[PDB]
């Protein structure tokens, strides 16, 4: 009772395991006993997940290793990063070694990366533990730590061996964090599957009730919609630029917010908002097709205003070329869009 | 006169130009005016070859800015990885920048791996100045810096764009250094290619003269053989490429930081290989004196250091290594041209290599 996604990659496609109760599943890590193997979490995840993973290794007969980083964006650095090269080294991991990262975002992208260095390259498995994770990180190879001058501008495309997913520790994901979450999951509906936002719509109750299935059908299908916006990109580069639904207002309000204050996908919902208005303005989306974005955000129990203090030019500071809807399940990258038109988007954001 | 190779690798396939003044050649860059370029170089080589690099930038129409790093193995750590970031970074460079590693291999692993990490990978160019860096780094792909608990541990493998070879920039090249990238050039006859070992010993001289045919040919020669090396490892027998360096690293480790160059290491190293090779039947006693002569003739040591005894090797093949009595694992020529990796090499044999190469 759970679904499996294979991106295609050749040399390196993996698959990706989502379901209910799948840390009791030693056959979807794919190690043998000779193998050892190095987890590493943060101090939040570690106690409350480590362990299923770590009886999973057991059963196998991999020796293993647990390493526990500090829990925080703030963390997501050059230093840290150089916590686990350190601890490979002290320790004499062989270029053999497999490297599990199980968290969320920040641990995916930082032990990733440390994956992707160490030696040249070392295998790595993902075991995402947020929403947003899940349905991003599970995706796309990239891996990054931050630079006091930039975020993620240090980093990496490196593929991992497998990335496991279960559903069931989201239950003890911060309501927040599950929601900013689903602001990613909305979006893969607006860009590029109509049929996959209608599903959105009937399930949202579902979703937020934690249901199995719902949980498993939605990561699922983001992951494959992800899989595919990323497979057309190598034939013919623009596509993915479509995963960028929201984040040009939604970076604004980061940026403006303080980082940390607002969710990156609680901005991101008020961001798609926003953009979903400037495609109507510009006439690439109907009145009733904007409503029907609003009405799913808001759903989600996800910010869908203009915020009460931000002015035009607290955004224009940030922002100074579009990703647009053009109707519910298909998008564009629109160049050349009147700033009166998003003025009028973000002022008429405030009504929302 | 030109050599240009072209390295085959798919989609990532790229040329290796080597000749006299290429520096005074554009096209060789393939860049394009108001591309954001930057060279990362550091303060020795900035002086000598800088300015020549930044005129074709100029001739071109590229926005450029140079990075000068300190002169150094002590600083290819991950922390002047870091300075490569920031001053990536306070230039606002998209991932359009095109990032030229101009120096030796120090430069060309640190940048090259510096260029494979800003926003996950943007355009690098190679212009290796050593002739060290020019026949082992300009082919293989391996970037990296050192971690104090290990050399070379933090790295990926990340191929450049273009790599452009000017052979005049060895004239401004050391002495010691030159002989020390004479090492790796006389490492690829001995391991992989008669003819071109028998081509080695008869214009040495030419290539000490500094002549432009010579050293194009060497160095073209080189990076060929590697190349062959790489792609048919990919199908093992890249190892062979450390013939010396158990001996090699044995004398760094012991005589200290930056007193040997890694080049001499391997020279002498080469040379006790070679002879534990003779006694074990590998090659013969004509074989080993023409390994002997030709590194001579290179003007590189060939001896064990008078100041280190054989258990100072030992400390350091074995001891510090973790590898037990009877557990030796060392690179040996085959003959002169063909080698292969063996095991279980006794002690005694060694032992006797290391007392014989006292007096050679
Ligand atoms: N690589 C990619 O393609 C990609 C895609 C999207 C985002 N990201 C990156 O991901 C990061 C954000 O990830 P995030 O949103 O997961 O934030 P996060 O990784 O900080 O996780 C949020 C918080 O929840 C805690 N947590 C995680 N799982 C939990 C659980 N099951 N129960 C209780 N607490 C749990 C963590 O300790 C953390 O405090 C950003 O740095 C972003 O750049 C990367
Ligand atoms: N990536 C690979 O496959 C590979 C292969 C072999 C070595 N390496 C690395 O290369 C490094 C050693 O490289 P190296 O032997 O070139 O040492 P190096 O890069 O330190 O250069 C030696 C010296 O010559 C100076 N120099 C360079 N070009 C000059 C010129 N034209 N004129 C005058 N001075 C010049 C430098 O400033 C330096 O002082 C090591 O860290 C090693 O790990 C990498
Ligand atoms: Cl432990
Ligand atoms: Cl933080
Ligand atoms: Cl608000
Ligand atoms: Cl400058
Ligand atoms: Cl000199
Ligand atoms: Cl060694
Ligand atoms: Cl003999
Ligand atoms: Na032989």
């Amino acid at each position: 009772t759970m679904e499996r996604i294979t991106v295609n990659l050749g040399e390196r496609s993996y698959p990706i395991s989502i379901g209910a109760g799948l840390f009791a599943n030693p056959a979807l890590l794919s190690l043998s006993a000779k193998q050892k193997v190095v987890i590493v979490t943060n101090h939040t995840v570690a106690p409350l997940y480590a362990p299923a993973i770590i009886s999973l290794l057991d059963h196998i007969g991999c020796q293993h290793a647990l390493l526990e980083l500090p829990d925080g964006e703030q963390y997501k650095t050059l230093e840290t990063f150089n916590t686990v090269m350190s601890f490979l080294l002290e320790h004499n991991y062989s270029r053999d070694v497999v490297v599990i990262a199980l968290g969320g975002g920040v641990i995916g992208d930082l032990v990733g990366f440390a994956a992707a260095c160490y030696q040249r390259g070392v295998d790595f498995i993902q075991i995402p533990t947020t929403l947003l994770s899940q349905v991003d990180s599970s995706v796309g190879g990239k891996t990054a730590v931050n630079h006091p001058l930039g975020k993620n501008m240090i980093g990496a495309f490196y593929q991992p061996k497998a990335v496991v997913i279960d559903t069931d520790c989201l239950t003890t994901l911060p309501a927040r964090e599950f929601a900013a979450g689903m602001a990613e999951v909305i979006k893969y509906g607006i860009i590029y599957d109509s049929a996959f936002f209608d599903w959105l719509e009937a399930q949202m109750e579902a979703l937020y009730a934690l249901d199995e299935q719902a949980l498993t059908y939605a990561i699922a299908r983001c992951c494959q919609i992800k899989a595919e916006v990323v497979a057309q990109d190598e034939k013919e580069s623009g596509i993915r630029a479509l995963l960028n639904l929201g984040h040009t207002f939604g970076h604004a309000i980061e940026a403006h917010m303080g980082y940390g204050n607002w969710l990156h996908g609680e901005a991101v919902s008020a961001g798609t908002v926003m953009a979903a208005k400037t495609a109507q303005l510009q006439g690439l989306i109907d009145a009733s097709q904007f409503e029907r974005i609003l009405a799913i955000l808001k759903k989600a129990h996800l910010p869908v205003r203009t915020p009460e203090n931000m002015t035009f030019a607290d955004f224009m500071q940030h922002m100074m070329r579009l990703v647009l809807p053009t109707s519910i399940g298909t998008s564009a990258v629109v160049k050349g869009v009147p700033e009166a038109v998003i003025a009028q988007a973000i002022e008429y954001c405030r009504t929302v």
